């Protein structure tokens, strides 16, 4: 792991705080603007799509990506929510009552017993099952942000190879001629998410970021000062 | 299957001649700008790369998407060709002698049984097991290629789900905040292929195209065509 402060500028220079880490893969070294930030734990949010997928699917709630998951008839505030949805558009649009559903039919037992087996972050369930990733007491970190994210990429996580194929389908959200780049929002009012990875020709880039997030106005700004670091250290053209 | 004379003003205001084939799934419906190339055949050339890639997934030539084929040695004259590969990159790439070596191993009984489960084309792979697919007789319509397409996209091809997947994986070329375009490049000095779908947040365009391209200097219009068909029709932004 190596400390590069003059990535601070990339927040500062949007009056913003936050933390940016990357891992080279074939290398196997980090980077990042604030060593500390990068190991301090916070809600998942919208990022715990990922792994309540994947147990979702490995225990048959989702049966793949295409799938309907049908809306429940309560309208909710985020317009995108109220209708019917897909692993894929419920990843896109972070639909809430999909994945509480999903953690329902999990339920506490095999919910706590998959984390553990992925250690993910804490670890710790408490206490509403179909809200605790929102307000409950699971965090994670950065840093281990990448370490979960490193093992779905080799599928090496505690699930079958289907199931991490069909998510990191799912997580697949921009890709041109240079690069892939799979990942997951995450909001929780007070921080902003943005993990995953970039896939090249001949390696791939982890990247976990977070930053303080006051109010809805710049949400953009996590993927924006994100691919900036990317820019700067040349992974992208 | 409806004719749509209008298209033909993309391929005449590039000084060009060629079909475009589109088909909504939802609605189960076909257009095209010439009915008639709509249902010639053509050698597929570097298109074959999906169904050669399903076969050498399913028969055990080719492990998943990271596997990495060693370059043979032989300089040949296309600069990227000359170099160490996985199914990710040949795809982009369409690096022939990889596909040559995947074609060896399947073998011509595989071969041909294989394209026969899968209704490719007239089924024909005389006479070079390696290279039929460059300057045989195999040959394919558009029409054919969506038929094959859509078997592809629902994972109803006669091989392993698993192996289906990880060529949809390979076969990426864009994606944004709006759509998914998973597809394959051809071209055999005569003519200029681009066969694909487009994945949208509730419905799937599939598309398959070719053109006369006497000379290498304009292999972009492939792409370029097809987009401005896709805008014309409200397909993607
Ligand atoms: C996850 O972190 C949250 C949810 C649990 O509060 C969702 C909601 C949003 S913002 C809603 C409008 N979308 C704007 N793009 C996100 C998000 O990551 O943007 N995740
Ligand atoms: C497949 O159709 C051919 C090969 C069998 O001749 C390959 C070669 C090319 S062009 C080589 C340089 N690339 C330019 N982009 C393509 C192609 O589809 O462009 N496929
Ligand atoms: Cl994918
Ligand atoms: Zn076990
Ligand atoms: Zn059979």
């Amino acid at each position: 792991w190596q400390e590069n402060k003059s990535w601070n500028a990339h927040f500062t220079e949007h009056k913003s705080q936050g933390v940016v880490v990357l891992w080279n893969e074939n290398k196997q070294q980090g980077f990042t603007n604030n060593l500390k930030r990068a190991n301090q734990a916070f809600l998942p949010a919208s990022t715990f799509a990922i792994p309540n997928s994947l147990i979702a699917l490995d225990l048959g709630v989702v049966k793949d990506e295409h799938q309907v998951f049908k809306w429940d008839g309560q309208t909710r505030d985020i317009a995108t929510w109220n209708r019917d949805h897909n692993l894929i558009t419920a990843m896109k649009y972070s639909v809430v009552p999909v994945y509480q559903e999903f953690a329902r039919q999990i339920g506490e037992a095999r919910m706590s017993k998959m984390l553990h087996a992925f250690d993910y972050g804490n670890e710790d369930i408490s206490g509403n099952v179909d809200s605790f990733w929102l307000d409950g007491g699971i965090r994670i970190s950065a840093t281990e942000q990448i370490s979960f994210l490193r093992k779905l990429y080799h599928n090496k996580l505690h699930v079958s190879e289907r199931s991490q194929r069909i998510v990191k389908q799912a997580m697949l959200t921009e890709a041109n001629g240079d690069y892939i780049i799979r990942a997951k929002t995450g909001y929780d009012t007070k921080i902003g998410w943005w993990v995953g990875w970039v896939e090249l020709d001949d390696n791939v880039w982890f990247f976990a970021m977070n930053m303080d997030m006051p109010t809805s106005d710049g949400l953009g700004l996590r993927q924006a000062i994100t691919k900036e670091v990317l820019k700067q250290e040349k992974i992208i053209p």
